């Protein structure tokens, strides 16, 4: 980070601030949000009044504009994404435009601008999707995989992460959003090309979660079959019984209660 | 059928042709062979030798080669796919390009050629898909789905129909080339826009097939709640535990043997 | 608005909304908002919990996304545009793709789907341009007024409305964010094909607005010449000294107080 | 200019020939004539008869086209444009698809190309622009500025040049077209990386010009403000009263008659 | 022609001008010239000073320019092309994005618009062509020739007419430009939808006609065999020894003087 | 071929089969097959069981899907096109897409990744065509041609290679299968840059072939006049009686007979 850029498509989003506020106070040269909304570019402009934040308006859809705002980076966090599930079920092509197509024009930028590393956000639903937010996405995962295998990893190493949730007696996966940019500094560091990098991570019931208040599927059966377990994190390599929220550490209400705690949001009756 | 022209998009496929020799001797008015190969259409036209079969070269990826094709068309049979595994993994992309924006493509010129029905040929490896080829078909199917919600069905009615294949001790469907082209058949009558029509189908273990020489899902679970049944065929109508290989009526030797004996590909050592 | 059907591109927008709790509550059919954020449209959605209110994704850049919304409307307000002025500068070949390409594709869509009328949302920055907002701004002005030439009215009826701001002795325009749809609805109802609809407003200096606490260019010399004066609005109809802040009813603290007691937004320390 | 080769776009126009018989008896490599038409290419072959004149047929609306002519070319000399008013006012995507994203491509391509310096030419009319052709004018400005941000000038610079006409009391600027084809040569040598040079010229009223046969504003007041004198020309540089036609040296009858004298175009009764 | 409207794609042309003053004191509704250049729009604008000449802005390579043009338009003469030799040598493709392509865009436009009747313009090097000039024009005969074939004629009737030139042993054809708008007329009026229509003309040989101062193939062999001959002219339909200048009339310096008398550009010495 | 990659488009068909199975056995590093289908490829594949064999899904008319393939290449066979005539009659666009646009993008594309040598398959009919294949191979053959004027050889070198018929008095070129990769195989080594090379080949009488059973141009007249001799092939170098098969060494039965013996395919009564 070193005199490093760092692009961060859909860099106005939930995840996107999330890693501005922790790589900002560091000594990295250029945060680039790229995205389309200069509304929320221009809030968060204003506020964190930090010179390190450079705004690009853009969207992955255009090769244009992507080149751009790749010009000169190191490092791209892939963020950019139609994400809501109704929205992409009326509208999937928009899915394929953004998800898909806005995926294969960050990567070919990334290379051309001999970008070092890209980790492509994606989630759960990808793994056995059942809704065009979810294939969409499993489709995103196979086209930055494919992407990889042709490029030499010195050029450019291209790699994702999936997770699930963030911030009746069903299991869903519990991570923060702090814990989400942890997964992907996490990529960055340590991914090789082609991996998909999952965080472990505990998951409560439901019908539990609501009462401290005073399936969930992110490896498919033959991607736990070829995994490789680093501790908190599974890792599938690209080639040439499944991991789901009703079997991990599951939680009881005096465990839901603490990790809330921990949600700046959540306490909040200042 | 009467004066009716059929279009088939990959016209010069396994299936093109078997609703070719079926669809022939009748009254049909024109049966419009589309596809890319003037190869393969070369062949079929002189075996054939017979005056409904037009011979259209295009692509699906292309909207203009549709369009021309798409002239005057009262039935579409959109069979046209990139449908192998491995070709899928490599290279994606072209997946998305043929099999979900072809479809774009497809269903954009059959609407605008005030088309009557289009049926999309889809495979039982769209049910919680985790390879590319299935992937990119999954999202075929919510494309077409969400085509048909905006149309009126009298403009353009469009539907679409999965199958498992045709032609160790673990179970796979059982379907006949025939078979195959019932199904469609069935759904141009029967189906309502928006449908997945889907074949009930005896499944044969791999492992007694193999002997007879002298698990495949097919609905999710969610699909198979929420569907219809029409005694042969399962509909998933649209939206605003699970049909497998390993449930259906499993057949031993004594069945397989004979069902094998129908395939006029199979009877061969004259 | 019987039975009509009313498109907002930009929907999701200061404007959009303002149209939106003005014309729900009536008998209007249905009002389709069309703009590319989900989160914005998920917020709407959930709030009004309005049936006559349709979310569709989309963006107008993209012609294939408008026809799809553009299919059987009958009134367009055209509210979409990178509006502000540094992002403008920065990127202005975005501000070129969305404020006049953008509205190309509008306009083509409107047509093919014989929409009524299509009314769009412009700036008194338009008018002798120094920034790239108001630059493409003004293009886009010439854009629509040249397709209205082209097209009869009768099929589709084309206008445009330009705005000061909404909601240290030189002067500025003063419109509440109810003044804007007033205009809006004024040019749906009066305006003939190529006009620009630009509302009399009253103009404080900005120094005397700061007190009541407790120049604008609306048309250039020329258009001043052409226009034809409408009580609250001039009209300046398309072909084949100034209106400014400085010179309309100038008001003092004791007006400028009046008036912003009005806005539900100001009067906010319950 | 030893070796060196010089691509002019809108080759053909009344300045590109200037900008010839100037650089021809020179010592420079090539000069590249770019354009759209055949046959003024064709007569400008025959005529000068001279090697160092390449012909390309092309033109700035796309990109491979561009490339071609483009490949190991040091200086652009951007002249190619849609320039007259009422063609501009009737066809003012026409204009934009030219003078902008004409501009967009001459650049994209210099850039890839690694071009040395290219200069667009711009005009009087794009300072405070009222009408189409001078709005897409002040646009095709904000474009090559933007782009000149974001591009080390070591690799590529981008500058611009404005003038008013070349060759009843109200007033007008007076430039030859050697004087046009030196404010050129001037921007070649001076500009630094955005700016926009400006001819200071002489402006006699229009009456009185048509007595020697025997208001233009340059700049807006802003850039009059943010501009820097350079003796016979205004630099106007990259941010991160008005100077006109009746506020320069106007002149009298005694004067016109004499600039006139020098046209090798006026002085012709021979 | 009775409140008909004509339009001639490169309308600016030596021939768009020859049919031009032939329609013009006419009582046809609209004469729409289109084409790239202001400057041969603008000269043409001034002379003729006459209500019924529509100047359009456009070119055949952009399908949105060409269907504004296009709309309510009865007849189209198609004369754009790229026509010099070694321009099209040097660049082929140039010659394919405006003579073929060109082509296919305003063919489809044509349909859109419900266009009565298309005249390609055509030339004699297109049979047996060794140069890309005729090589690409050889091209678009096909092209119309097959769109012909898929469009109903009471829809849209497309046709083509070859011609040799206008205005040392060795022979080659004698047109005026009077006598390739005849040639187009003629055309208009007999051909069939399909037919490449080509005047019967005199063929002096080059070394008598530089004397009256005081071998070129209009049909190859198989289309001579394939013809009809309809008096001065042949008609070729298209399907489902040659006609050249060294035989036909051939004439000798008496016959050559006198037709060239009436070229009122070669009788200037006034 | 030490470490070398060869791309053959249009891999998969009669030539490139040949090519392959020539080269195979050899020390060549890699060997890329790039086409359409899937089918054709898997066949491939499965039977050689050879790992120098690498599979591409692409086509020539898409850009992105040739650069990936055409990444890190040395050398490359352009052999895909639309190569019979009545589909190119029918479909003569289609024609053009492949056999003109689809060599841009090959040509192009191999510039880009700095390919050495690039071979353009053509054919005897592109020499005086009357059909569209022959044209549409006319047209493709001034492309490469005009390409490889504009291209330093040591950057990329391309070139072109005419065949007649490979595998009634009236008569045709004999070339076999292995005599069209020999000069391809010629062409690599020696061609200059703009190079068409034609092998000299038997031209036996259709009526004295069908005896052995137990006028084709390769040249026009000018490109004869142009040539150059080799010995067993003619070099049509580029710019800036005739070549035929009635005139070559003509064969009867005793020849023709002998020649048939050789190809592996007609030699099957076994
Ligand atoms: N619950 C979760 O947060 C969750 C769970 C699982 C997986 N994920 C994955 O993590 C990624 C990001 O999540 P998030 O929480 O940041 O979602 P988010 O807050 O909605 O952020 C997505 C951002 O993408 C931008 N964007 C959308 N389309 C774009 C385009 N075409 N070009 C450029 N920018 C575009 C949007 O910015 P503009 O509107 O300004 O363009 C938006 O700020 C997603 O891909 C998602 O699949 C998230
Ligand atoms: N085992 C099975 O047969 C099976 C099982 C489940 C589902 N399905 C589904 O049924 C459909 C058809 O199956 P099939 O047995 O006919 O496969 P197939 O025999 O491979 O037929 C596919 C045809 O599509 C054509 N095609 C491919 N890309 C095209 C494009 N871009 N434009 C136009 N045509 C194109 C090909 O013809 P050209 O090469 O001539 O263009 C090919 O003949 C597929 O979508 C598949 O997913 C099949
Ligand atoms: N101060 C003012 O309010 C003011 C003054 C003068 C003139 N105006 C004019 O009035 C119009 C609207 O003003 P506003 O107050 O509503 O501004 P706004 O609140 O920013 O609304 C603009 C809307 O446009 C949408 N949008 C942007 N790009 C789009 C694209 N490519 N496709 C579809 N939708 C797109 C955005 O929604 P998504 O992000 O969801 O796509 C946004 O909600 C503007 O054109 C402006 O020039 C406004
Ligand atoms: N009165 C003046 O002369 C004056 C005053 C102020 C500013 N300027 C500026 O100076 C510049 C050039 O002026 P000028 O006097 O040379 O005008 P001009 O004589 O009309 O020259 C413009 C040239 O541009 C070429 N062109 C147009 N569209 C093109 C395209 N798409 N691709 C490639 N070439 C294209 C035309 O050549 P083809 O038709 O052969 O393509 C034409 O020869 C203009 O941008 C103008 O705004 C001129
Ligand atoms: N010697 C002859 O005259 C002769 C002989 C045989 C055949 N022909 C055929 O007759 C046709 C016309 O001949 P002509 O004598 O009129 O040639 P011309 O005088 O050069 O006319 C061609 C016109 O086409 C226009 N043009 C070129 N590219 C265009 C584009 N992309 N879009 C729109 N317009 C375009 C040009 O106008 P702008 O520059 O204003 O766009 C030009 O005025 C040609 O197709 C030719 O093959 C002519
Ligand atoms: N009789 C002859 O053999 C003969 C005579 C004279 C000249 N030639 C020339 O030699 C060349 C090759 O001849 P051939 O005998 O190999 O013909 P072929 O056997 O038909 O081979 C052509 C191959 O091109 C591929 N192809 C077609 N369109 C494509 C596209 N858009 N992208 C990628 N690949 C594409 C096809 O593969 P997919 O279907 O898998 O894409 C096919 O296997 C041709 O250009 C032809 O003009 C041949």
């Amino acid at each position: 980070f070193d005199d490093k850029i760092l692009l961060i498509t859909g860099g106005t989003g939930s995840f996107g601030n999330a890693v501005m506020k922790r790589f900002l106070d560091s000594n990295i040269k250029e945060i680039r949000i790229f995205s389309r909304d200069e509304k929320k570019q221009d809030d968060i402009r204003k506020k964190y009044n930090n010179s390190k934040l450079k705004f690009y308006i853009g969207d992955v859809r255009d090769s244009q504009s992507v080149e751009t705002a790749m010009r000169d980076v190191d490092y791209v966090f892939h963020a950019a994404a139609l994400k809501q599930v109704p929205s992409c079920e009326f509208f999937p092509v928009e899915a394929v435009k953004t998800n898909i197509i806005g995926t294969e024009n960050v990567l070919q930028s990334a290379i051309h601008q001999n970008v070092k590393k890209v980790i492509c956000l994606s989630t759960d639903k990808a793994a056995y999707p059942i809704n065009a937010m979810g294939i969409s996405k499993a489709m995103m995962e196979k086209v930055f995989v494919a992407k990889s295998r042709n490029i030499r990893s010195e050029q450019t190493l291209i790699c994702g992460t999936r997770y699930g949730n963030v911030m009746p007696d069903m299991t869903r996966f519990l991570m923060s959003l702090e814990d989400a940019v942890e997964l992907v500094v996490h990529a960055f560091k340590h991914a090789e090309t082609g991996d998909i990098m999952v965080q472990k991570a505990p998951s409560s019931t439901v019908g539990d979660l609501a009462t401290a208040l005073l399936a969930e599927t992110l490896l498919t059966r033959e991607e736990y079959a070829q995994c490789e377990d680093m501790g908190d994190y599974f890792r599938v390599p690209a080639d040439s019984y499944e991991y789901n929220s009703d079997n991990t550490h599951i939680l009881t209400v005096e465990e839901i209660k603490e990790k809330l705690l921990t949600l700046e949001y959540v306490r909040n009756e200042l």
